[PDB]
């Protein structure tokens, strides 16, 4: 599914992902359209073999399932392909794990180089929340 910006910020306040960890539901949504441009079904290779799944492009190494991945875990509990469903339950509970591992939002690269210290706001503007 493709989300749009203010749906996908209601479906991210739906599950508890607004202000979780003091991330403000903007800085979601933020990292959200730069892991995926808001598809659910995205997925890329990364170098060393993991993929990454999902809105949130939550990757393999550590977080999910997907079978291929050398010496990976599965913190998360669930297979990847769980990641690219048009509900994104499975995406916001794995998201509240990794954002609590120790270095919060900059676990994604994306948001430490496109959002973090900007106007996160923007991405929640006029949205009926
Ligand atoms: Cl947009
Ligand atoms: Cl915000
Ligand atoms: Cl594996
Ligand atoms: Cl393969
Ligand atoms: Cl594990
Ligand atoms: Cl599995
Ligand atoms: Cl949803
Ligand atoms: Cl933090
Ligand atoms: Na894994």
């Amino acid at each position: 599914k493709v989300f749009g910006r203010c749906e996908l910020a209601a479906a991210m306040k739906r599950h508890g992902l607004d202000n979780y960890r003091g991330y403000s539901l903007g800085n979601w949504v933020c990292a959200a359209k730069f892991e995926s441009n808001f598809n659910t079904q995205a997925t890329n290779r990364n170098t060393d073999g993991s993929t990454d799944y999902g809105i949130l492009q939550i990757n393999s190494r550590w977080w999910c399932n997907d079978g291929r991945t050398p010496g990976s875990r599965n913190l998360c509990n669930i297979p990847c392909s769980a990641l690219l469903s048009s509900d994104i339950t499975a995406s916001v509970n794995c998201a509240k794990k990794i954002v609590s591992d120790g270095n919060g939002m900059n676990a994604w690269v994306a948001w430490r180089n496109r959002c973090k210290g900007t106007d996160v706001q923007a991405w929640i503007r006029g949205c009926r929340l």
